[PDB]
DNA sequence: CATTCCGATAGTGGGGTCGCAATTGT
DNA sequence: ACAATTGCGACCC
DNA sequence: CACTATCGGAATG
């Protein structure tokens, strides 16, 4: 019953608050609480007459919980120049543009139920995000209540939370006065603001919001035009950029891009491109989505700001597949709002292309306004003393022979199971967000688990007890029990995540999804010949043979039978 | 047909902010 | 002792 | 978050 449903929710919420007052605790540390507050708002908005004056929603810091988005929040593929846009355009035609500023903030999804704001979440991994409702409620530009006609029963508004330049500078002024923490740039400051435990701190940071999209939608009368939906949003009280434009050709899109580039300094806030999307919702549904991103939109980026620094060293790091990746250690320099000290160098071939020597002066940028990249050596400034970058012929960790197969770029450690670096990075991978998802298990504790020889394969993680853990460096009684707990909860996975977690060569997230959908179960998968494997969409000789060799080797079957015995499971399909 | 091209994925890599709890300090 | 500082890892881009 | 070497399969002559 719904009367029964409300009291049950209200009673546990007031239990939590009473436990909190009585322990004079610094916060309700249980994620249950923010979740139950969400469940109770939903139910109460759904039955507005049954709301009581002293209901917990009518009003204690609480730990952040999570929100699943049935409609994924994905990424945008990038284009960096006019010719790449044209190739985007042709790809669309071959399978009207609404043109928008790409606000530099973070993505937030806000669920209104019957027009009443009920939750807000971050993107997370696309499916599951952080519940940040309490922080979002504080944002002046986001209404608690929609107003107007044909408001849908359920409307999930997607948008960008950002901090304008005057608000960023305001907060840094406050920090400088009161000896507080000074922020590096508006993008990373906006993300931080939204993750405060304490909504009252978020409230003093002048975050604003612009809508760009819809998630779930049930009821209402929205048009089939995306701009049309953005104008409806605005009729309902939601903030929408004054700059959303319709373009009828690729040439008009290019003029929009150049005009926004020219006007960038006058906007009052930061942006990192424009977003170009298929305006028609029915043309968007026909174009669909790749694993990572829609086929009907790109981000068209502006050129990234460059700076000069010099390379102090080049180190070679060992990956889980044995890959040896060079990394430049740079003299720290500021670039577009952040301190850059490192950049990948990809491979031996790239180093040769740059003709990079240790000591060289280099041009550096944040690729796509994010990730350090080395552009080129400045040869005319090369110092009298520089040193040759020698690629490792022996694994810097375990000592084994490095092998590079004829005509391929990547050089590997041949140590396999004896390599500690490989051991460590296979576990970091096993445990990662998109695989087994074990909270708390990062590089340091994995580094010790392996160094101390406590874990040899993944099933060993499930045997660790809190006592075994407490004794480690930077571990203790509470963090030990948190890890045993996380490991317990992570046993319930999915067939795809499990396949992904094993680190079969060439089998990453999308290919694991693929084998899982096709084979249904692990025994089918295990019994496949190289030939039935090649039937799976996007599985070819190379993937077939890795999948086959892997399941063929008893060690690998035992890893799995062991993880199965430690209690790892997923739903029968 | 062999060959080249291209869409998409796998497997690497970066910096900032902040919560929790280990540790240091008082 | 408990209070301040800070290592680590989650999570934003 | 990006780069891009690679894979698998579609386009070319
Ligand atoms: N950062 C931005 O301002 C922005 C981000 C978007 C992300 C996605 Br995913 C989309 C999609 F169209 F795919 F939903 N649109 C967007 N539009 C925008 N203006
Ligand atoms: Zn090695």
């Amino acid at each position: 019953s719904i009367e029964q449903q409300l009291t049950e929710l209200r009673t546990t919420l007031r239990h939590h608050e009473y436990l909190y007052h009585v322990m004079d605790a610094p916060e309700i540390p249980d994620a249950e609480y923010d979740r139950l507050m969400r469940e109770l708002r939903e139910l109460e908005t759904k039955h507005p007459e049954l709301i009581t004056p002293d209901s917990p929603t009518q009003r204690p810091l609480a730990a952040f919980s999570q929100i699943r988005h049935e409609v994924p929040m994905l990424s945008l593929d990038n284009v960096f120049d006019e010719e790449s846009f044209l190739a985007f355009n042709k790809r669309v035609q071959d399978r009207t543009w609404c043109c928008e500023l790409k606000l530099d903030g973070l993505a937030v999804s806000i669920l209104y139920e019957n027009g009443v704001l009920v939750s807000a979440a971050t993107r997370g991994d696309g499916t599951t995000g952080e519940d940040i409702t309490s922080n979002v409620r504080t944002i002046r530009a986001i209404p608690l209540k929609l107003h107007g006609e044909n408001i849908p029963a359920r409307l999930e508004v997607r948008g960008e939370v950002f901090l304008p330049q005057a608000g960023f500078e305001k907060i840094n002024e406050d920090a400088r006065r009161t000896g507080g923490k000074v922020f590096a740039n508006p993008r990373n400051a906006a993300a931080g603001s939204l993750r405060q435990l304490d909504p009252r701190i978020t409230a003093k940071r002048p975050l604003t919001f612009f809508c760009y999209g819809v998630g779930v939608l049930e009821g209402g009368e929205l048009p089939d035009t995306h701009l049309g939906r953005l104008l409806q949003f605005k009729k309902w009280g939601l903030p929408v950029s004054d700059r959303v434009t319709l373009c009828e050709s690729a040439e008009e899109v290019l003029a929009f891009y150049h005009k926004v580039e020219e006007d960038r300094p006058t906007l009052g806030f930061d942006i990192d491109g424009v977003v170009i999307k298929v305006n028609s919702l029915a043309q968007q549904e026909q174009l669909g989505f790749v694993a990572r991103a829609p086929r009907w939109a790109v981000a068209f980026k502006f050129p990234a700001q460059e700076q000069m620094t010099f390379v102090r060293d080049v180190e070679f790091q060992v990956g889980r597949t044995g890959a040896i990746t060079p990394v430049a250690r740079l003299e720290p320099v500021h670039v577009a709002g952040v301190l850059v000290s490192n950049a990948t160098l990809h491979n031996a071939d790239e180093i040769e292309r740059l003709g990079l020597r240790i000591g060289d002066k280099v041009v550096i940028r944040r690729a796509g306004d994010v990730i350090p990249q080395v552009v080129n050596v400045v040869l005319s400034e090369r110092p009298e003393d520089t040193r040759e970058v020698v690629f490792p012929t022996h694994c810097p960790v375990c000592g084994s022979d490095v092998e590079r197969v004829e005509g391929e770029a990547v050089a590997r450690c041949t140590g396999g199971l004896i390599c500690g670096a490989q051991r460590k990075e296979s576990l970091k991978h096993f445990v990662s967000r998109r695989a087994m998802d074990v909270d708390g298990m990062g590089d340091k504790i994995i580094d010790q688990l392996v160094e101390k020889e406590y874990v040899h394969t993944p099933a060993d993680l499930f045997k660790l007890t809190a006592g075994k853990l407490t004794g480690l460096e930077r571990m203790g009684p509470k963090s030990a029990q948190n890890v045993v707990n996380a490991l317990e909860k992570a046993k319930e996975t999915t067939f795809a995540r499990f396949l992904y977690a094993l680190g079969i060569r060439e089998v990453g997230e999308a290919t694991a999804a693929g084998l899982a959908a096709y084979f249904g179960t692990l025994e089918a998968l295990e019994a496949a010949s190289i030939e039935e494997l090649q039937k799976v969409p996007d599985v070819g000789i190379v993937v077939a043979s890795h999948v086959h060799n892997f399941f063929a080797e008893e060690s690998n079957r035992n890893v799995i039978s062991e993880l199965l015995a430690e209690g790892v499971h997923w739903p029968a399909p």
